[PDB]
């Protein structure tokens, strides 16, 4: 599986992410100025957890959706089994969520954007979840500072997703190889953009999978 072969897988994934990433980095980056005023704020902190979760897993929702669009246009994912499909998507959905979050997060005041504008954790208080807030605030703020570019997210994403140590899956061989291509096609682009250094900053092994163990815990599903 050659060369000038993965440089079209590069550019053919950092396609699909950006054909699939919901909202564009120029408008978060732009709305950065747009703050919820001390009375948005107290608006949502008074709304009952239950109207909280509603709004927040409608938006999930939705995301997920679209992290399975992108799955569903990466090299040969289409091709794996159903089984194998699922098992993939079913571990790594949220663990991607979670890291294209670090795009709409604004390390300048602690902030991150919701329902059209910027806002502090407080925002989420009616949740009774500050630990894990507070916990996926500081996850997104140490990725804030390796400047993730596009690309670069939309490589480490399809890698979080294709992973043939998932347990459940049935043909692992044919999953590291698009694995092994996936891995390569990042550390060449990597090294034809100069950015080798940031192989070293990215989230230690786990530190994800325990964020999303942890998220997923959260079923308020249930009732
Ligand atoms: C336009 C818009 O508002 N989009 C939006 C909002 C959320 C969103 C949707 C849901 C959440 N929250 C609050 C949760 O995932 C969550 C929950 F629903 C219940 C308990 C604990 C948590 Cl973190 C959050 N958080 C978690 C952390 C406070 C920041 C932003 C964020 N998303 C995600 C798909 C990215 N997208």
């Amino acid at each position: 599986a050659s060369l000038t072969e993965i440089e079209h897988l590069v550019q053919s994934v950092c396609k699909s992410y950006r054909e699939t990433c919901q909202l564009r980095l120029e408008d978060l980056l732009r709305q950065r100025s747009n703050i919820f005023s001390r009375e948005e704020v107290t608006g949502y902190q008074r709304k009952s957890m239950w109207e909280m979760w509603e709004r927040c897993a409608h938006h999930l929702t939705e995301a997920i959706q679209y992290v399975v669009e992108f799955a569903k246009r990466l090299s040969g994912f289409m091709e794996l089994c159903q089984n194998d499909q699922i098992v993939l998507l079913k571990a790594g959905a949220m663990e991607v969520v979670l890291v294209r979050m670090c795009r709409a997060y604004n390390a300048d005041n602690r902030t991150v954007f919701f329902e059209g504008k910027y806002g502090g954790m407080e925002l989420f208080r009616a949740l009774g979840c500050s630990e894990l807030i507070s916990s996926i605030f500081d996850f997104s703020h140490s990725l804030s500072a390796l400047h993730f570019s596009e690309d670069e997210i939309a490589l480490y994403t399809a890698l979080v997703l294709i992973n043939a140590h998932r347990p459940g899956l049935q043909e692992k061989r044919k999953v590291e190889q698009l694995q092994y291509n996936l891995e390569l096609a990042f550390h060449h682009h990597l090294c034809k953009t100069h950015r080798q250094s940031i192989l070293a900053k990215l989230p230690p092994k786990g530190k994800l999978r325990s964020l999303c163990s942890q998220h997923v815990e959260r079923l308020q599903i249930f009732q």
